[PDB]
């Protein structure tokens, strides 16, 4: 309540649930398993990231799962927010570098991770417009590491891989993503 | 319903469903698919 | 039961793992969780 002062806004909508109806979902991000990636794949996904023409996507979507035993009709809620990387944008020439293996480097994508997430009783889980007025610039920015383990003439496919994303502004919390959900 | 003789409590529950209103599952054990754990996260379970 | 197998300088997260559950009181029926489910 006190973060939010300026704003008639939260007690039209904050005060409308008992604090005990929200809840926070305090996702690892270290703890993502093994990728599943086949090397024709993962070099087709490198051959688009390099020398790509057509825009392309990356989705990132979220999935509340309700209990029917208190009642209800409807089960599962989700929704995705769609980015487009531009064709010779930075994030595209970041991430296509991010592939080749290198140990240590990162890239960090803007405005990906939704904090306040509505749950209504309809399968839209729509973002909140009302502790956000931009919609797209109040989203955080998330950053993707890709963190490789070595096994054992390729380089690049003799060894495994998975994704590691934390928050851009982490302080000490690298293995938290807490993401605020709203439950009518 | 033999297996259970002692017991009126059989006739209460089982006997409300005829033989083929009930099956088994012969789920099997070996054939669980490789598993899937990244080693940090292997070593900080071993760590727990 | 934690199976094991090799492919090939740790000596621990270098190769494949699975688990493999069995019944605590087995006779030959290693590969077998018979579990009685009932319909309404």
């Amino acid at each position: 309540s006190q973060q939010f002062d300026p704003y008639p806004l939260a007690m039209q909508f904050i005060s409308q649930y008992s604090p005990e109806d929200i809840v926070t979902a305090q996702i690892e991000g270290s703890s993502g398993a093994l990728w599943r990636i086949s090397p024709p794949s993962r070099a087709q996904m490198k051959q688009e990231l390099y020398n790509g023409t057509a825009d392309i996507t990356l989705r990132f979507t979220w999935n509340f799962q309700r209990d029917l035993a208190k009642g209800g009709t409807v089960e599962y809620t989700n929704e995705k927010h769609t980015l487009e990387l531009a064709p010779n944008s930075t994030a595209r020439r970041q991430l296509a570098q991010l592939l080749e293996g290198r140990p240590d480097q990162s890239v960090v994508i803007p405005h990906l991770f939704p904090k306040y997430i509505r749950a209504p009783n309809g399968p839209e889980a729509n973002p909140v417009k009302q502790l956000q007025p931009d919609e797209e610039e109040d989203y955080l920015g998330v950053r993707i590491q890709l963190r490789r383990e070595q096994v054992g003439g390729t380089k690049a496919s003799d060894f495994l891989e998975w994704w590691v994303i934390e928050l851009q502004d982490c302080k000490a919390d690298c293995n938290l993503l807490p993401m605020v959900i709203f439950s009518d």
